[PDB]
């Protein structure tokens, strides 16, 4: 259970994603921000994104992981060996809370917390349900707007 994890599940539209990143990346760390996407392509795109925006990043879909480490890259976008990272950025929320469990699990270690924010739209009311109830038992803030979806 995840209660050394603080986490920030927020509505964001898909054509808001990337700004909305830009801004929460701003209002956030100087590396290990992990970003897991949906797609391979997504990834990439995103990459790209960031590059021209003007971030260092990679992407995962060797070099690319020992820069994460190093923190010459503070950024690494990755698709569905790594632990303990600043802050997980859920782009896109997977379909089931198990993999959500695993993915928000690479944030923190034990005697800190962990940070995980995670993009929320109608494309994730699939696990509306499960990703309330376990932010109750985690003890998390909820959205009003996911209390009222979950109903």
């Amino acid at each position: 259970t995840s209660e050394n994890i603080t986490q920030k599940v927020v509505w964001v539209e898909e054509s808001d994603k990337r700004s909305f990143l830009l801004d929460l990346l701003n209002a956030t760390k100087d590396s290990l921000t992990l970003v897991f996407v949906e797609t391979k392509k997504g990834a990439d795109s995103l990459e790209d994104f960031l590059y021209h925006e003007g971030y260092a990043c990679t992407s995962i879909h060797e070099e690319a992981l020992h820069q994460f480490r190093s923190g010459k890259s503070p950024i690494l976008v990755a698709t569905a060996d790594i632990s303990n990272v600043k802050h997980v950025i859920n782009f896109d929320l997977p379909s089931d809370i198990e993999e959500y469990v695993h993915r928000i699990g690479r944030t923190g270690r034990v005697g800190n917390l962990g940070l995980a924010t995670s993009f929320f739209n109608e494309r994730n009311i699939n696990i509306t349900k499960d990703l309330l109830d376990l932010l109750v038992e985690a003890k998390q803030e909820v959205p009003s707007w996911l209390e009222n979806m979950a109903y």
